[PDB]
């Protein structure tokens, strides 16, 4: 990745191998888990492209995801390249004749060519552009992990308080929907899909009280509250 | 965060994944334990917002805590912004202007733009009271989590003076209250929740002992309140 | 190896002992599997033959296909020398005397005078087309570990489309042929294979479908056709 | 060793625990196994006979072992004594003088006067012949090797080819003869250690069949060779 | 301890906790092996008498030789005293009042005046003293630690040549006589006290040759040696 | 080498196959100096590994002489 400040100008170096077996094993027990989209993130430290595409690409059995992302990148560097500002192709001599939208991707652009606009030109922040292509495409693949659809979860008659509601917002981290939308179905949920017991001290809690308070009154009446032997 | 100083200018530098991957792996492990809130502090050495709300987003399972936690946050910024010292409107001709409630929150603010205000114009503290409320949000969390009063911590027939102790003080690093106040139920409460047959050695020593004191003479007792080494 | 260029001329650094025991321990979890392939590319930091060889040297296990390998570079090297344009006469003095196919080879070089044609003159890609021979042997060695051809790839009764997807995506990664080709043909090569059930509701689907579609009515179908029972 | 040129002239630097840590843990897994040999290559950085001799010297259990290693490096340069130039005993002031075989290792020589005829005066090959006389020595603790021979490896009748062949190159590493030989021999030797059901598809192949292809054949021909009926 | 000489002057800096676990690890699973000498050794890097003290405070569970080692220590800094006296009292005004034979020891010298008069002045190895001392009291210990006298060493009647070599030469890593001796009494015993069948195979071999002969020979008799006789 | 075969009808037979070798001298050379070792029956083996390194056709036919038989039957008691 790129790297280096105070010793002067940019240098790409390589990956720390540490780095690379610490990612594998994180992919094999967090495979499609919403966490690793902000791992992710935390992680590739120094935005290059041909490391980017590197980590997709060193992905081990369960792989098969990874190609749709792919083919969601290639969608996106099609935007660039048709659906914002196209240019003619031909370019003034003493110009680098500028990236095309497969030349953003590992596909038709090599590191030289690459780190050549990073510095040698006023930057062009490719590895940044082709790390958000790569989340749009991520936001997708939590999307599909999710195993239940939120109106067919409901909280059982043998089931917590505590399981419910980390059922809910486990689920919740997979939708994508915005945070007006998603504040809107959250006040409802809660009492939408509760079972009989846990509604009954909940409907006495009612409306107006934040997620806080509510848990807080909520874990003092504990487990499905009405008659659950917890004492 | 924002580091270096001795070295001339500030630099925003990403955090290590080896300090992700020991944050993740504490959670798995002690995830809504005390002693989890006095480390959290030590570990984050810069509280700059963005990479702070990255660590939050970066939990497993217990996303509901985190949740409610960032609700604590959004509830004390917006505290800030209408409860605290309130900010004129139009900014004044080459001022980069005051962050409000709202911006202090890496869910609402930009990286670039909060670097400036944390770097240009005079020092604005926004990392520590978004750790604050970090903390607050934390203590919230242990409070949610505990399942036994201290008031309902005592000791077994059969059950050593040293684990007794042990129960009590864990229990109490969850007790949130004025110091002055907490000193002087304390020493009600160590001869309050001990067994009858070792309560006797507390009793024995009276007034003015102090935990030293207790532990001192507990050494030649020992066990759950025995009869001593020698008759 | 040789790295460094704006902090000075370059300095041929030795490879990390984190890579030799990730090597190892690459090798002792999955030595055949098609993910090592690009893993290993990312371990090197300049190509030079005599440090690269070491790592077909400290191999324990599958030393065969590590043998197997070193006689397919002799073939690689002796078609550069003889195959690809022949090497000329007696040179004057204080040239660099051009190298043949066991020149590039570590076998008859030595390492003071193949750094000097590496990069004492002019770049010279020596390394490159070594590790490129490497990486040629390599598709080799993982392709005689696959035991299903692309006909054998098939969906029992009880076996859902995501498991299917799962060993067509595994076949995938050890193809060696033809990525056109290859593409034009998984058109229609998943449905052939496809039980009555599973292929009644994949012609829903219809010509030309993306893999982002396909995928999608995937997901909304999941078992082993639309309608599970015992499982 | 002895590092830096660009940035000034060259250090004594500790060599890092953890390549110790490797030495040992290698000698550990697989005691004298020939992955040891260019293990010890790979961390012998720089070559000066002081910190080389600590690998030798850190050895537990085995240094008894260790002991004959140890006399051959003393043969060797007994031999740099006798058949390498015998030099000259009056060396005149104003000189670093070329060493003795006995002023080569740690014992005879101090490590200021080895690093002085490394770097003070044109450089001695100290570290060079040093490194070959362990290398030599080690080459020739595949003597150890208790009950392995290639006359003792037959294929048993329910013994796959993969185990036969594992077994071939485990012994093959330990012959210590000429590759010519090695070549003329690994004819004859590749059909007459197979076993008779195996062995009959190989005389099938017959006659002017490299070792790739009749590996890349045996693949498709399974387990210890297809299995009949039991009527 | 002291580090580095790039940026200037060595600096007094303390060691990585990965350093003190290896130093730990290394005595708690090796205890006081003759191999945790030259592993004392590469793991101390740099001389500064507190750190050296402060490495034999910083030992597990068994540290009674650690305090016999200590105590040894304590009379050779009275012996150094003593062997150095000229010098003694008064000096003229600008010297350090330099380093007497209890101030090689870290505790009764300052940690500032340590560093002074090894950092300011013609370098004064006060750790590598220390250091001497320790090795010596290490070599003491080698020899309490050894199970057997040199005077025991025999062969069983099913017990194995490489036990019995791999017994008497761990025996000479304890016996602190010069490597003459060594020489001298390999020469002679081996033969006296090998098994009867052992016995016989060193015996026909004769007088003479050397210990890769003798290994040579060793090795192809295998095991305990055949039970039958021969002539 | 068979149970009750001697040295003189089992160094026949491995020169009379060593006729139709047809490889190079060196190959042969390196492969007759370890062969009759290897392939010799564990009691007449004995011998051959009594000589050890460095031994000539000579001294290994005068060596197999002395010994006679199929081999002597060693003693243990």
């Amino acid at each position: 990745p790129i790297v280096q400040n105070l010793q002067g100008q940019m240098v790409h170096q390589a990956i720390s191998p540490r780095t690379l077996n610490a990612w594998v094993k994180v992919v094999e027990e967090k495979a499609f888990s919403p966490e690793v989209i902000p791992m992710f993130s935390a992680l590739s430290e120094g935005a290059t492209p041909q490391d980017l595409n590197t980590m997709l690409n060193t992905v081990g059995g369960h792989q098969a995801a990874m190609q749709m992302l792919k083919e969601t990148i290639n969608e996106e560097a099609a935007e660039w390249d048709r659906l914002h500002p196209v240019h003619a192709g031909p370019i003034a001599p003493g110009q680098m004749r500028e990236p095309r939208g497969s030349d953003i991707a590992g596909t038709t652009s090599t590191l030289q060519e690459q780190i050549g606009w990073m510095t040698h030109n006023p930057p062009i922040p490719v590895g940044e552009i082709y790390k958000r292509w790569i989340i749009l495409g991520l936001n997708k693949i939590v999307r599909m992990y999710s195993p239940t659809s939120i109106l067919d979860i409901r909280q059982g008659p043998k089931e917590p308080f505590r399981d419910y509601v980390d059922r809910f917002y486990k689920t919740l981290r997979a939708e994508q929907a915005s945070q007006e939308v998603k504040n809107w179905m959250t006040e409802t949920l809660l009492v939408q899909n509760a079972n009989p017991d846990c509604k009954t001290i909940l409907k006495a809690l009612g409306p107006g009280a934040t997620l806080e308070e509510m848990m807080t009154a909520c874990q003092g009446v504990g487990g499905p509250g009405h008659k659950a032997r917890v004492l």
